[PDB]
């Protein structure tokens, strides 16, 4: 509890998992430098019971945790879950980055989530 992303959540619409291109997809913070550049998104589905009284699924949501931080801490760089997409930009050290961690909402707002000019997102997919 207490604990959450960074940044701002990716909506997905579509039917296909979140997917970057080699070297695209980290979000973009002005706090965290080259060696950090690493980690993951971590799919998150909602369920709402709909006007028929039954559960209807909701647009899932992908989160971006810096690699060792997050839902998945103790997963290392590629490893294959569901729900699970791994993200570097070139360079990046392959390290856990426990001196970023996540987040308190009690203590601070979430980052906008932006992606750096050029960046390829899969179709069906918005930031919020």
């Amino acid at each position: 509890n207490n604990t959450a992303s960074w940044f701002t959540a990716l909506t997905q619409h579509g039917k296909e998992d979140l997917k970057f291109p080699r070297g695209q997809g980290v979000p973009i913070n002005t706090n965290s430098s080259p060696d950090d550049q690493i980690g993951y998104y971590r799919r998150a589905t909602r369920r709402i019971r709909g006007g028929d009284g039954k559960m209807k699924d909701l647009s899932p949501r992908w989160y971006f945790y810096y690699l060792g931080t997050g839902p998945e801490a103790g997963l290392p760089y590629g490893a294959n879950k569901d729900g699970i997409i791994w993200v570097a930009t070139e360079g990046a050290l392959n390290t856990p980055k426990d001196h970023i961690g996540t987040r308190n909402p009690a203590n601070n707002a979430a980052i906008v989530l932006q992606l750096p000019q050029g960046t390829t997102l899969p179709k069906g997919f918005y930031a919020e």
